[PDB]
């Protein structure tokens, strides 16, 4: 599992993939209840254009029992064999399915890791600043890389307190800040793309993830190379968050982008 | 003092749409234009008919480009000519001046009286009037346009630098006073940054001031995404490029066309 990371040049490499260098790359949801789903939507998704599959383990029914997660994940490992994979519990709070005590969510990403089948963790900023600075060692301990996240799903705040949230992200060892908000007005899309800029070129030694979410703010799902954004979700068959595009569409207007 | 004895564009301000030759400005995805430029009338039916088989809605002719803009005759002669070959789609009459990137420099009597040669013609459905020229002779010439049932594109750009976005807001209203169809506005980032503070005024005048429709564009590279989301940043048409760009930043009609059909999905 070695994974790279230049702070010098602000990419993350998983896999061979270069996140931070060139367009953006695609980041497709994974969901299945059961093992067998979880085969099922896993080879549909092996059919499908996207760089890096995340599992969504909070739609796992079996979340709490280590050697069905495991078995899981082992499953998606084996059908797809070449793309980084991104163990991502999300919590209802923040946009998914379930929420486990902060010592079931310690838990459950310890045991992903130690697994050697991951690539990557998702590390929610709220579960507290003590958890989260530790796991993110215990990743780094085991040649995982940790992409650090934040949703707001009915607001964005202002720029400098995007910002601001970005800065702690990178201060506490996220490989790659992430944050999602949802706009109430045009404007909103446009303070989640300022904030984007300011945190990449004044602070960032490192690969970040923005977006605006629903309709409006789609446009922050396509501008990412120019604006500071190292990549974006694309739904394969449902769309996991308002907002996002079919895969292909988005690869479309990302190689648009890109060769313009 | 023009009078008239005893071309056609709706407008619906309620809308905020500019309709001409069935085309509605300000609905749904927004509109391409595309530039003809040519040095004689030989190079101006060449073009024309060799871009009659592209993908745009609005063609701009840069008069600008075009030798013979000294004699009025001559320019409605060409006019005449892209006219008959382009029957279907409105057709813009563009003398960029030299203050703004022209090719060509013309004094203002003789611009305004190209101008009004172009309005006579019944051969243009709409003009380009740029706001700089000095509020007198632009207000007697939108005047003048309209009386023709020709509309007017108003115009302003900055080819080096994005001004706040308080003096894009500022001038984009102006030409709102002084009568125009479409303001429209293109400026140069020097920064990313230079790129939202160009489609924040566009948010800011689409949705506190216009009663109309707006065209807004942040140039170069860098600002090509301004040239792809007017649909929902309130920008109602984008230029893009038949065979080479006619300004930095944009892309070929096709890939435009591609953008814009995927944005204005649901
Ligand atoms: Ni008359």
């Amino acid at each position: 599992n070695l994974y790279f990371q230049s702070n010098a040049m602000k990419t993350v490499t998983v896999r061979d993939l270069v996140v931070g260098e060139g367009a953006p790359k695609i980041i497709v949801s994974l969901m299945g209840k059961t093992i067998t789903d979880v085969k099922s939507e896993a080879l549909a998704y092996r059919e499908a254009d996207f760089d890096i599959l995340e599992w969504r383990v909070d739609h796992f029914a079996n979340v709490t029992t280590a050697e069905s997660v495991l078995e899981a994940a082992g499953a998606i490992r084996e059908i797809i064999t070449d793309k980084p994979l991104l163990f991502t519990f999300r919590s209802a709070k923040e946009g998914g399915e379930q929420a486990l005590t902060t010592g079931q969510y310690i838990d459950l990403n310890r045991a992903a890791v130690d697994s050697g089948l991951v690539d990557m963790i998702d590390l929610e900023l709220f579960t507290g600043d003590d958890e989260v600075k530790a796991t993110v060692g215990y990743a780094h301990q085991h040649n995982v890389a940790v992409i650090m996240s934040n949703h707001d799903f009915h607001k964005t705040p202002a720029a400098e307190e995007i910002v601001q949230r970005l800065r702690k992200m990178q201060e506490l060892g996220a490989d790659i800040p992430k944050i999602a908000v949802m706009p109430q007005t045009k404007a909103d899309v446009l303070t989640l793309l300022t904030a984007t800029v300011e945190m990449q070129e004044r602070y960032a030694d490192r690969p970040i993830i923005t977006m605006s979410m629903s309709k409006t703010g789609v446009i922050s799902r396509l501008a990412g190379e120019v604006f500071g954004s190292a990549a974006t979700f694309g739904a394969v068959k449902k769309a996991s968050a308002p907002g996002q595009i079919s895969v292909a569409d988005l690869r479309t207007v990302l190689t648009i982008l890109h060769q313009a």
